[PDB]
Order: structure tokens, then C-alpha cells, then sequence
């Protein structure tokens, strides 16, 4: 029906269909040449979400099976009327709250799930000297949640949106946040706390804390509880619901030092049994406590093995 095109690149690309997404920023399924891809458009106030994200995309070494793919990214329209894309690829499975949402999972799909998307992180995290684009950094994502994980078709998992992610270099202390944080629900209580200058190890602990809580999310719709599945419920939704303040997360985890329930009845289930174990020690109040996405990893594969 439309012969007219945007162009990206000199390629032609049509755009299909809208989703929201954070910062009043929107993500379109879009066509360009003959494969769909997302086109993610920023405001122009949200121009440090985008530079960052396209600043972390353009490390060396962030090429990855479980790293969302980067296709591009730029300013688009007047001096005026600025418009900043940013293309990825598209997954038509979507992210794993949409998933989980829709579906429950085999315990061997929540296996898959859990060690490609620990995988992802584990590389994210890691510090790569010796690759022909250059020293890839560790890097903490900063938003770590099941929305911000993407599911190939296979159930393989992609970590998305680097719009907060910041980088360590062993020359220097932490960078710039800029005053943006995270999901209040998946903050660690450290930052709930408002505890600051954080140093390298403790962004990476936040994210394994926020790991912790993905991966019940996936313990609570996993078919390999010996009793009945729930309807999908986001951490902490039964005690505060959808729409917290960071009052009610305060009172909640730092406070109450409550976490979303592992239910005896999930353990029967020898891989639960040590699943359940995993999250746990990802979700230590005490940071120093948790356990790295390396050996997150790890654990899976060890879940896996044993079954
Ligand atoms: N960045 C980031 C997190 C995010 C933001 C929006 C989002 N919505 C969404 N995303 C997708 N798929 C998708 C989104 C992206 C890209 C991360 C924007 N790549 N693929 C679908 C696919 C089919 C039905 C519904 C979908 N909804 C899914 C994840």
C-alpha cells in the first residue's frame, strides 16, 4: 500500500508497528531492506539515554549471542526537529516479562533461559584485553529485569537497553550516571538506601541482585514446581504491586528485608532445589555475599547436569 520510504543508511525501511518504551522513548518494529529490525527513537530530552547506549554499543568486543545485536545509530531531522534512532535487531518472541506473561516454561527451557542470559551478563561484566577493535571494559548494565531481556526465537537470551550501562576503566575510579537509576522494583538495597560512589564491584553486585530476581520470576513459572503454576506476577508485585514508590521498596527490602517467595514446594525438583539455592545467594542484602554472573553461569550448568 505505501511506496514511500524512510531511509537509513541509503537503505529503504518502513515502519510497522509501535511499542512503548522508558523516558517517553518508543521502539517501532520496523523493515529495512528485507529483514524486521527495531528502531528505537528517542526525544531529544532523553539524548543522554541514547549517547550512552550507542557509546557503550561502540566498545570494543560488544558483538555477542547474548548480547542484543547493535545496527546502528543516529541523528535524524533538523537543528530544530532532532529525532535520535537507534536500530537493533528485532526478536518477534520478545522480552522475557512478555514471555513469562503469555507462557509457562519447562524446567529445560528455563535452563536455556537462565544460562544464556547469565552468559550475556557474565560478558558484559568481563574485562577483554587483546581484541583487534580494542580493550573491551567491564561494563554494568544498571537495569537489569526480565523487560530488559530479549528471547530469540529458541528461548536464547539477549541483555538489552545500554541506556544506563557504564563502563570501568582500571585506570580510574566510576563515571558519570548522571542522576539516572534503575527500576525502582530491582534496585538492591544498597541503592534503595541511597549508598553512594560506588566502586566497580558494587554496580556489578546490584546487577547480580536484579539477576537474582529474574530468575525467580522464572522459578515462579516453571512447570517443574510439584504443585500449580500461578498467573505471571512481577517480583514483589503481590506485597507492593504495579506501580511502587521508592518509599514502598524501601519499606519492603531495606526495611522488612522481604523477597519474592520461594515456596518449599518449588524443591522437590532436585534443579529447583539448587535454583532456588542460586537465587538466594544472588539476592544477599549483603552485597559482598552474591555471587558473580560467572559463576551464576556456572550454577546453571550445573542444575543442568544434575536435573
Ligand atoms: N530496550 C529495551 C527493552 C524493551 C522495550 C520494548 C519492548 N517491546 C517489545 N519488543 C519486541 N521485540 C523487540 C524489541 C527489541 C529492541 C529492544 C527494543 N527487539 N526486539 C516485541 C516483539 C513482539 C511483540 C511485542 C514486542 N514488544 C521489549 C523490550
Amino acid at each position: 500500500l505505501g511506496t514511500e520510504n524512510l531511509y537509513f543508511q541509503s537503505m529503504p525501511l518502513q515502519l510497522l508497528e509501535v511499542k512503548a518504551r522508558g523516558r517517553f522513548g518508543c521502539v517501532w518494529k520496523a523493515q529495512l531492506l528485507n529483514e524486521y529490525v527495531a528502531v528505537k527513537i528517542f526525544p531529544i530530552q532523553d539524548k543522554q539515554s541514547w549517547q550512552n547506549e550507542y557509546e557503550v554499543y561502540s566498545l570494543p568486543g560488544m558483538k555477542h549471542e547474548n548480547i542484543l545485536q547493535f545496527i546502528g545509530a543516529e541523528k535524524r531531522g533538523t537543528s530544530v526537529d532532532v529525532d535520535l534512532w537507534l536500530i537493533t535487531a528485532f526478536h518477534e518472541k520478545g522480552s522475557l516479562s512478555d514471555f513469562l506473561k503469555a507462557n509457562v516454561v519447562s524446567w529445560n527451557e528455563l535452563c536455556h533461559i537462565a544460562e544464556t542470559m547469565a552468559r550475556g551478563l557474565a560478558y558484559l561484566h568481563e574485562d577483554i584485553p587483546g581484541l583487534k577493535d580494542g580493550h573491551k571494559p567491564a561494563i554494568s548494565h544498571r537495569d537489569i529485569k526480565s523487560k530488559n531481556v530479549l528471547l530469540k526465537n529458541n528461548l536464547t537470551a539477549c541483555i538489552a537497553d545500554f541506556g544506563l550501562a557504564l563502563k570501568f576503566e582500571a585506570g580510574k575510579s566510576a563515571g558519570d550516571t548522571h542522576g539516572q537509576v534503575g527500576t525502582r522494583r530491582y534496585m538492591a538495597p544498597e541503592v534503595l538506601e541511597g549508598a553512594i560512589n560506588f566502586q566497580r564491584d558494587a554496580f556489578l553486585r546490584i546487577d547480580m541482585y536484579a539477576m537474582g530476581l529474574v530468575l525467580w520470576e522464572l522459578a515462579s513459572r516453571c512447570t517443574a514446581a510439584d504443585g500449580p503454576v500461578d498467573e505471571y506476577m512481577l517480583p514483589f508485585e503481590e506485597e507492593i504491586g504495579q506501580h511502587p514508590s521508592l518509599e514502598d521498596m524501601q519499606e519492603v527490602v531495606v526495611h522488612k528485608k522481604k523477597r519474592p517467595v520461594l515456596r518449599d514446594y518449588w524443591q522437590k525438583h532436585a534443579g529447583m532445589a539448587m535454583l532456588c539455592e542460586t537465587i538466594e545467594e544472588c539476592w544477599d542484602h549483603d552485597a559482598e555475599a552474591r555471587l558473580s554472573a560467572g559463576c551464576v553461569g556456572e550454577r546453571i550448568t550445573q542444575m543442568q547436569r544434575l536435573t
